[PDB]
C-alpha cells in the first residue's frame, strides 16, 4: 500500500538502490520485480540494509567478498543463496555497483539480483553475468540524477 513504485522501480528487473550516507547503507529505492521475488512489500524493506536476505545455508566467506567490495567501493559479482520473506531459498547471482557523482564521489550503491534454482557455471554463468552487468549500467543511467 505505502511507497508507490517511482518510475526508476517499475523497471522490469531485480535491483535495490541503497544510500551510503544513511546509517547501515540501507534501500532507498527497491523494484516491484525485486518485490515480487522476495516477498517483502516496499513499505517493509525501505530502509533496512539489504542482509534480511541471507538465512543459515548463505556462504558467510561469499558476503563477506560483498562486504570487502563496499568497503573498498568497487565492483563485485558473486553467486550466493539468499531467502524470501516467508524462508524459500534461491540462488542469487549478484552484482554490486557504486554510483558515482560529477566529481567521482560514490553517492549510491547498486545492486542486481539474478534469482536461480542452481549455483550456475560455464555459459549459464556468462549470460547470467552479461544480463546482471547491463541491468547494472541500465540503473547507473536511471540513477544518475535522482
Ligand atoms: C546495493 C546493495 C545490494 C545488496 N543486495 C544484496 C543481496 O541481493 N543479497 C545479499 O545477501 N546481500 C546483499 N547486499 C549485501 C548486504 O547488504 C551487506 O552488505 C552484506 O551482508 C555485508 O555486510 P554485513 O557483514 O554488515 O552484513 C547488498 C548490499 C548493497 C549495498
Amino acid at each position: 500500500g505505502e511507497f508507490l513504485a517511482t518510475t526508476l522501480e517499475r523497471i522490469e528487473k531485480n535491483f535495490v538502490i541503497t544510500d551510503p550516507r544513511l546509517p547501515d547503507n540501507p534501500i532507498i529505492f527497491a523494484s516491484d520485480s525485486f518485490l515480487q521475488l522476495t516477498e517483502y512489500s516496499r513499505e517493509e524493506i525501505l530502509g533496512r540494509n539489504c542482509r534480511f536476505l541471507q538465512g543459515p545455508e548463505t556462504d558467510r566467506a561469499t558476503v563477506r567478498k560483498i562486504r570487502d567490495a563496499i568497503d573498498n567501493q568497487t565492483e563485485v559479482t558473486v553467486q550466493l543463496i539468499n531467502y524470501t520473506k516467508s524462508g524459500k531459498k534461491f540462488w542469487n547471482l549478484f552484482h554490486l555497483q557504486p554510483m558515482r557523482d560529477q566529481k567521482g564521489d560514490v553517492q549510491y550503491f547498486i545492486g542486481v539480483q539474478l534469482d536461480g534454482t542452481e549455483h550456475v557455471r560455464d555459459a549459464a554463468e556468462r549470460e547470467g553475468v552479461m544480463l546482471i552487468k547491463k541491468t547494472a549500467e541500465n540503473i547507473d543511467e536511471a540513477a544518475k540524477e535522482l
